[PDB]
This record gives C-alpha cells, structure tokens and sequence, in this order.
C-alpha cells in the first residue's frame, strides 16, 4: 500500500535523525568507555549484576536495522548505557565519572532531538 510506504519513509527519516543523534552522543565519550559491550571474558560475573547490557555498537546495529520506532526507544537504550555503568562501578572510578559526563552532555543533545522529532513529525 501507499500508506505502508509512507510509514516506511517516516521510519527512514527517523533513522537518519537518530544516526546523527547517536554520533553526537558518542562524541561525548572521547575515551570510548561505552563504545563496545562489556566483555564477558574480562568481566565474567557481569550478567549477575546487570540484566540488560547496552553499549553504542549494539545501539548502532539496532539503528541500521531500523529497529527504533520512536525516540523514546532510543533514549531507553542510551539511559541503559549510563544507568548500568553507575550501578556496576563505584562513584570514585573513571567509569562512573565518564557516565555522569555523558549523561550531562547528552541531555543537551536529546533536549533538541525531542523538539526535532515532534517538529518534523
């Protein structure tokens, strides 16, 4: 149907906007602490601690399969990255501190993304 195509075009355009959001967020992580999944070879007990692991590469895979239907879904995954880190790592660590800086900086980017997703529909 033409309606299915139109909905597909909207999803494609959302995907384009989320790809630019994802690039902007990841620049706020210059140390690449959140670039890849926590390694189960190097942190073998991780899944006893964190039930839903997340990282930027895993988000990128989902994005390129047009797997985010809306910005809420994408923000959920970004918040998992931060929240998982702040539970697993103590306050006095480079890891926790990197998450706080990513949260604070990413908040700005996400504030205007929400307006752009509403605005452009």
């Amino acid at each position: 149907s033409m309606e299915q195509v139109a909905m597909e075009l909207r999803l494609t355009e959302l995907t384009r906007l989320l790809r630019s959001v994802l690039d902007q967020l990841q620049d706020k992580d210059p140390a690449r602490i959140f670039a890849q999944p926590v390694s189960l070879k190097e942190v073998p007990d991780y899944l006893d601690h964190i039930k839903h692991p997340m990282d930027f590469a895993t988000m990128r895979k989902r994005l390129e399969a047009q797997g985010y239907k809306n910005l809420h879904e994408f923000e959920e995954d970004f918040d998992l990255i931060i929240d998982n880190c702040m539970k697993y790592n103590a306050r006095d660590t480079v890891f926790y501190r990197a998450a706080v800086r990513l949260r604070d900086q990413g908040g700005v980017v996400l504030r205007q993304a929400r307006r752009e997703v509403d605005s452009i529909g």
